[PDB]
């Protein structure tokens, strides 16, 4: 609260930040007296997901374009929230190359313009499906790696570390490598490379049965949006983030069918569920992180409750219904 | 020797077939009965250092064009050899968007298509120093890994790692990771980007002082290339070796100024040695692989001594003097 008001009249950059993470977190740095400018080129997102802020600039726009690029970066920013990504697993699979042009691409010209320009922070969403393998034990911890993985956005998210990382090392770039773990809440538009739950929400809103692709005991460590923007602007601002990946996640698991079956009663959904095949690439019967270093290095603690972001997630469903059916992706 | 006939009469396609690893292996396939395709662009290399064997076949272009990989993939190889590569640190630190596109969507391109095809073996050339950092214990195993690297191309060599694990894990391709540690040999035709014994030679050769970058005790874990060929045969061929990452080294360190002393010993070079500062991306001051794996595994053996190996490539050098005085690279 007092902490973040180091990003009062800053210039900051978010790339991808019209998404459901970027759009949380620019609403909350623009609250703290920032001066944001947005770049995105709305291929999963739209413009009706942008906090409206005066001091919000949304520059639509690609990642991989050298012109836009230079637009941003002459504003010096001095804090880059990496956002942009190509997402996520089936869809790197599909377009495996278009995935490691805008992942691997893109974040080295990102950090090439940054390190002209200098920043303060450059914190890089990564991810917790992108480098915690079959070997690693659970509750994942940060040091425990693989590089055995399953799909190419799991490859091209750990490409960003190293490519952060290589930032640091020889630039001294200040990074920040966030891994964030299964994200929901108010701003996913669903469709049909998005995540679970806003396509849960979306079928069960629909009256359609709820496809679980498993058994329904798979679980996941799903993370309340706004729990994970706290994260970012602390990992701007905290000197001990500098350099360091840091998980951030709720730190608890639910059971896929634990997370139909809230969905199902907060919508009167009456279709319940059905069973399809595990999806080939996913190897995860569990994903578990460890948030300690989280609480050390940021004081971080999620404060939304999986229940009370569901039922949030469930709330801007129902007060945007109609804009969400003419936006869904599928 | 009875090893390596299953090569006898199958399609072999070697991409950076005409470098210095590359020219040795084609020449032993050659031996052992395959019909060769190498795909080279000649962007370090020169046709000339093809060895000249009927069942060679010489294509002439890129990893990065569709086209071109169409044309080789459509002679269905068995097996890939994936040496092709944006050479090396310093290059990649001046260049790295062309580093990433040729390490990394290069590798994947090549990838793509033998998955379309179906091969028997997949063994790309990775690198022993783009995956052991500055924690990993010497001498290096295959498990003690990195994701803090200092160069573009420390990154993009693991990023090739992460591809070939990746369709080893979705796809069941039979891929080899072959962690190279600092070749020499017959082949490698010096210049500003290449690397320092072959540049050793060439100024020790033009009676240069050689520059030493550091103070001369620093060491590496030089291979003669006959041994990596070697390695890479076995690697092919032994069932054991699918879906390994597997140290090619000689398991033993040298001295820069050892090594400089030796060039200027066989040259009659009398300029002697200078000293220049460390390259700032090079945290190196040891490299030594172990070679426990590559034993376990595959029979492998370094047979080429530190110093049979020096002369066989000043041998190379004083045959090939005017030619490589055309070729060199500065
Ligand atoms: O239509 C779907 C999509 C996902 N899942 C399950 O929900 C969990 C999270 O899937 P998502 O695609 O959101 O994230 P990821 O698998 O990438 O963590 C996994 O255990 C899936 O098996 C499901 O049951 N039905
Ligand atoms: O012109 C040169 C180039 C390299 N080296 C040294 O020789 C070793 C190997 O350098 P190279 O560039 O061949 O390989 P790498 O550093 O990538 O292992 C290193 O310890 C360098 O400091 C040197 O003394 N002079
Ligand atoms: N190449 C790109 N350039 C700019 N923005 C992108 C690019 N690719 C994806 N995005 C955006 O980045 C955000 C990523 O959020 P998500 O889709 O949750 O991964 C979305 O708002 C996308 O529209
Ligand atoms: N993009 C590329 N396509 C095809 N061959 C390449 C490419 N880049 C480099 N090469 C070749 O790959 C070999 C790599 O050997 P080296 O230069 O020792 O790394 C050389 O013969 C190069 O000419
Ligand atoms: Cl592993
Ligand atoms: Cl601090
Ligand atoms: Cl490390
Ligand atoms: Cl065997």
């Amino acid at each position: 609260m007092d902490e973040f008001r180091a990003y009062d009249g800053k210039c900051v950059l978010v790339t991808g930040g019209a998404g459901c993470v970027g759009s949380n977190l620019t609403g909350n740095l623009a609250k703290a007296g920032a001066n944001v400018i947005i770049l995105d080129n709305l291929s999963s997102s739209y413009e009706w997901n942008i906090p409206e802020y005066e001091n919000i600039e949304f520059v639509k726009g690609d990642i991989l374009d050298d012109e836009v690029l230079k637009r941003v970066f002459k504003e010096r920013p001095d804090y880059v929230f990496h956002l942009a990504a190509h997402f996520a697993n089936q869809n790197s699979v599909d377009n495996p190359e278009k995935d490691l042009l805008v992942n691997g691409l893109g974040i080295l010209k990102v950090l090439e313009y940054a390190q002209l320009v200098g920043v303060e922070r450059f914190v890089y969403s990564s991810s917790g499906c992108g480098v915690y393998g079959l070997d690693s034990k659970i509750p994942f911890e940060e040091h425990d790696i693989s590089i055995s993985l399953h799909t190419p956005y799991q490859v091209t998210k750990l490409l960003g570390e190293l490519y952060t990382n290589y930032f640091h090392n020889l630039y001294e770039m200040p990074i920040v490598n966030a891994r964030f773990f299964n994200v929901f809440g108010p701003g996913e538009v669903p469709g049909k490379y998005r995540n679970v739950i806003p396509n849960f929400f979306y079928w069960a809103m629909n009256q359609q049965p709820l496809p679980i692709t498993g058994d329904g005991s798979e679980t996941r460590d799903w993370t309340f949006v706004e729990d994970i923007v706290r994260g970012l602007m602390a990992m701007g601002v905290r000197r001990e983030a500098i350099g360091e990946a840091i998980n951030l996640g709720s730190g608890t698991e639910h059971q896929v069918i634990e997370m139909a079956g809230i969905i199902n009663e907060l919508t009167e959904n009456p279709a319940g569920v059905v069973y399809r095949p595990r999806r080939d690439w996913d190897a995860k019967t569990r994903l578990l992180s460890s948030i300690d270093k989280a609480r050390r290095l940021l004081d971080y603690e999620p404060q939304v409750s999986f229940r009370e972001g569901l039922e949030r997630t469930h709330r801007w469903f129902t007060e945007n219904w109609e804009l969400i059916r003419k936006s869904a992706e599928f």
